[PDB]
């Protein structure tokens, strides 16, 4: 029966679990992953320390930043600027006090009201960099270690952050209700999250696994905004489908 073990774990048929509740969202015509997939870690880490599945403002993050004016629609960043946002203002409002619409990004940095919730209340970043980071490609030839490192993440945390080359999902026929066996790339340019796994039989017969993966391209894309895909993909891919996965480190007080 239970929903998160070594072998399946799948939160989003649990309607009482807080992960679930945690609806998928729309980056729009921005290049704001980055924002998305970081946030949505952070609101895992907060339901698994007993926190209300309350969204975090995406747009506060894409507005609100140090230093020369940047273009946050047009550019795309990385989870470690996510917690430099973080680390510099100590305060994630509510998506409520600040919702997000693509076309506001670049709007001056809101003034924070009285009213709002701040999500990083009592929020500690562990000591050096904050993260962990692990590259597909350094697993080549111990692939098991990479899948057992990720899932426990995904137990323990929720989540994981992953970076994925985004044509490798824009096949012509891309439909979320299959396994999807694909290669990656050298690089990657997306930010989505692994969210859990299970294990399957392919279209030969044959004892296969998957990982879920959460988009930020609204609940439409895929299977109502997530998609599966096989753990390791084609024989013939020289590049695993996820590039790299990121990890914060952070210290929230059970709570809420
Ligand atoms: O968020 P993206 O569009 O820079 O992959
Ligand atoms: O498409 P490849 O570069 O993963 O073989
Ligand atoms: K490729």
């Amino acid at each position: 029966n239970m929903f998160c073990n070594k072998e399946y774990c799948n939160r989003l048929k649990d309607e009482n679990n807080c992960i679930s509740n945690l609806q998928v969202e729309d980056q729009g015509n921005c290049d704001t992953s980055w924002i998305f997939a970081s946030k949505y870690h952070l609101e895992t880490i907060r339901c698994m320390k007993g926190y209300e599945p309350t969204k975090i403002s995406a747009l506060y993050v894409a507005n609100c930043y140090k230093g020369e004016h940047k273009d946050r629609c047009d550019e795309g960043s990385s989870p470690m600027e996510f917690l430099q946002i973080i680390e510099d203002y100590g305060f994630l409002p509510a998506e409520s006090n600040y919702p997000y619409n693509y076309v506001k990004v670049g709007e001056q940095c809101p003034k924070v009201e009285d009213h709002w919730m701040n999500l990083w209340d009592n929020g500690k970043i562990l000591h050096g960099k904050g993260y962990t980071a692990y590259e597909s490609e350094r697993f080549h030839d111990n692939m098991d270690a990479f899948v057992k490192i990720i899932k426990t993440e995904v137990m323990n945390k929720g989540s994981v952050i992953a970076y994925i080359k985004a044509e490798n999902v824009m096949g012509y026929e891309f439909s979320g209700k299959k396994v999807q066996n694909l290669c990656g790339d050298d690089t990657a340019d997306h930010a989505v999250n692994i969210v859990g796994y299970g294990n399957y039989v392919n279209s030969e017969g044959e004892k296969k696994s998957y990982w879920i993966v959460r988009n930020s391209w609204g609940p439409y894309w895929g299977d109502e905004g997530y998609f599966k895909v096989d753990m390791y993909g084609p024989t013939h891919c020289h590049f695993n489908f996820i590039h790299s996965v990121v990890i914060f480190n952070v210290d929230l007080p059970m709570n809420n």
